RNA sequence: AUGCUCAUGCACUGCAUGAAUGCCCCU
RNA sequence: AAGGGAUGC
């Protein structure tokens, strides 16, 4: 649905 | 470029993972 | 498009909370 | 995209 600390943090060093 | 499911062992071995 | 996934809380829907063992082996 | 394993010595 909408992101999430643990989503948001995943695409940051999976960016 | 993957990602894993978690499953009842890993949730449970991270449950008790203090 | 992790803008997920998956658990737990009196519809494969909400809400809230938590987990990168969300591993590693295998079939 | 489905199943199993803590003898995962
Ligand atoms: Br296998």
């Amino acid at each position: 649905g909408k992101p999430t600390k643990r989503s948001q943090n995943y695409a940051a060093l999976r960016k």
